[PDB]
C-alpha cells in the first residue's frame, strides 16, 4: 500500500465546504490521504489514478447529490468496488444529503444526474456503473442529515478511520 485513504467525491458538491473540513480533521489525526487537482483530469481516469485507488487501504466514497453527474466519479467508484473484491480494500460511505435508496435504485435527482451521464456511453460501462452504485448503497455508512453537528460527525469519521488503519 501507499496511502491510507482514497477520497472519492464530486468536487462541486463538497470540495469547498464539507471535504475541506474532513481533510483538516484527517491531517490532524495523521491520516495519509490522496489529493488530486481539479483542473488536471483527462476524459478517462487513466493509469496513475487507478494505481492510487489500488494503493489505498481504505476508500471513502463521499456520495452527494450530483456525484452521479460525473463520469469520472462513476469510473472511480467502479475501480474501488473492483478493488474491494480483489484486494483487501475497505470501503466507507458518507451519504451527504442523499438517501441510500436513490443510490441503490438510481432514483430521484441522483437518478436524473445518472441518466444524463449515461447518454452516449457503452452498455457494458453503464451496467458496471449501475451495478457499482447498487452495491455501494448496501454499505452501511454515515448520514449527514441524521447528525446534528457536522463537525461532530466528521470527528467520528476520523476516529473510525484511524481505528481501522492502526
Amino acid at each position: 500500500a501507499k496511502h491510507d485513504v482514497f477520497p472519492s467525491f464530486h468536487g462541486a458538491d463538497v470540495r469547498r465546504t464539507f471535504l475541506s473540513h474532513i481533510l483538516e480533521s484527517f491531517r490532524r489525526k495523521g491520516i495519509d490521504t490522496f489529493i488530486d487537482n481539479n483542473i488536471e483530469r483527462s476524459k478517462s481516469i487513466g493509469p496513475e489514478l487507478k494505481e492510487a485507488i489500488k494503493g489505498s487501504k481504505i476508500a471513502i466514497v463521499l456520495l452527494s447529490r450530483k456525484y452521479a453527474s460525473s463520469s469520472w466519479c462513476l469510473d472511480e467508484l467502479a475501480e474501488i468496488m473492483i478493488c474491494r473484491e480483489v484486494l483487501g480494500q475497505i470501503v466507507m460511505t458518507i451519504f451527504y444529503e442523499v438517501d441510500p435508496t436513490d443510490i441503490k435504485k438510481q432514483t430521484g435527482e441522483f437518478g436524473k444526474a445518472f441518466t444524463k451521464t449515461c447518454r452516449g456511453k457503452p452498455k457494458e460501462q453503464v451496467e458496471r456503473w449501475r451495478k457499482a452504485l447498487e452495491d455501494v448503497a448496501t454499505i452501511a455508512g454515515y448520514h449527514s442529515h441524521k447528525w446534528c453537528d457536522e463537525a461532530e460527525m466528521i470527528e467520528k469519521i476520523s476516529t473510525d478511520v484511524s481505528n481501522m488503519l492502526d
